[PDB]
């Protein structure tokens, strides 16, 4: 149900977290 | 239900993310 829906958006935010944390990370390098 | 309700205010904060993002990269442009 629309449930399954929220957990898309849920994704999307968390995996762009992910990412951003992951740029940080080579900058820092 | 609420649930549904729910859904709709996740979805305002995703895609308010996904046009920060395409704003990130025009800019990067």
């Amino acid at each position: 149900p629309d449930l399954a829906k929220i957990l898309e958006e849920v994704r999307y935010i968390a995996n762009r977290f992910r990412c951003q944390d992951e740029s940080e990370a080579v900058c820092s390098e």
